[PDB]
């Protein structure tokens, strides 16, 4: 048996190019792995099987439409084998939480099998396979913090001097990325929504391990569109900052909010206040950067 621990991610910086055709938006983003994790345990078995436990687990498919299932099939095919493995996923990354939990699970399966089968292909081969499964899977392998400058680009590693402290808050329903992109386009047509600065100063603040320096640089060009669709996001973000967070942004298309705090102490205090206020379904504290998918039991 092999168990692999793997983190969810937050987007610290998300710049969205103007719409081209076929209506694609170029992105550059800073990914940040934090200590909300899934652990996936994999064992040799007679046939491929998949099972999940944890808060939202009930809802997820346990067949081919689950990325973790696809990962086991890809890994097996990569080495000419049948995916004769049982997969057990212990989820603490909130379901539909916008932290790429499904991608984290796929990354974890690649690692678990790599080790369980004593293949030990290089991590670079795993990330090659991860790119085939989905755009967030390679980061769940990489972990830490990384700059992603475009669709097919390799991740650039960003190392931090210090740990950062986060409050993550989740809504009871998601926001379709499609609908958020449409609104951002619309907002850019009728007006001039906030455009971010450059990625470099963000990496420099991360590298300095300095939350005061990083806080004003956090940003998401999709946030204005998400907030437009639900003005409540804007109140939640203000509530977190008023509770003491240095800054708050929505991560991704939303509605998940990430709050940067000064310390573990402040994060707990902010998280408890937000939790009490009931502006969100779920509140958790976390730290980053944390490592990507890795064996923790063998």
């Amino acid at each position: 048996s092999v168990t692999v621990r793997v983190p969810g991610k937050v987007n610290l910086y998300l710049a969205v190019g103007d719409r081209r055709e076929d209506g694609y938006h170029e992105l550059t983003t800073v990914f940040h792995a934090v200590s909300l994790v899934d652990e996936v345990t994999v064992r040799n078995a007679d046939v491929l099987s998949l099972e999940l436990v944890g808060e939202g687990a009930d809802q997820l498919p346990t067949d081919e439409r689950n990325l973790a299932w696809q990962a086991a099939e890809l890994m097996a095919e990569h080495v000419g084998r049948a995916p004769d493995v049982s997969i057990m996923i212990d989820k603490s990354i909130p379901v539909a939480g916008g932290m790429a939990g499904g991608s984290a699970d796929a990354a974890a399966v690649l690692v678990a099998m790599n080790s369980l089968w004593e293949l030990n292909v290089p991590r670079r081969d795993l990330r090659m396979l991860a790119a085939r499964l989905g755009s967030d899977v390679p980061f769940a392998l990489h972990g830490g913090t990384a700059l992603g400058t475009g669709r097919g680009e390799e991740l650039a590693t960003v190392l931090s001097r210090n740990t950062f402290h986060w409050v993550l808050a989740f809504a009871d329903s998601g926001l379709l990325t499609s609908a958020v992109y449409n609104e951002l386009d619309r907002l850019r047509e009728v007006g001039d929504p906030p455009r971010l600065g450059e990625p470099g100063p963000v990496l420099a603040a991360l590298a300095a391990g300095d939350p005061d320096q990083l806080a004003p640089l956090l940003g998401n060009e999709m946030q204005a569109a998400a907030v437009s669709l639900d003005p409540a996001l804007a109140r939640a973000l203000r509530a977190g900052v008023e509770a003491g967070a240095l800054a708050g942004i929505v991560s991704g298309s939303g509605p998940t909010c990430a709050f940067l705090c000064t310390s573990a102490s402040s994060a707990i205090d902010v998280g408890a206040q937000l939790s009490g206020a009931g502006v969100c379904r779920t509140v958790r504290v976390a730290t980053g950067p944390v490592p990507g998918a890795r064996v923790v039991s063998a």
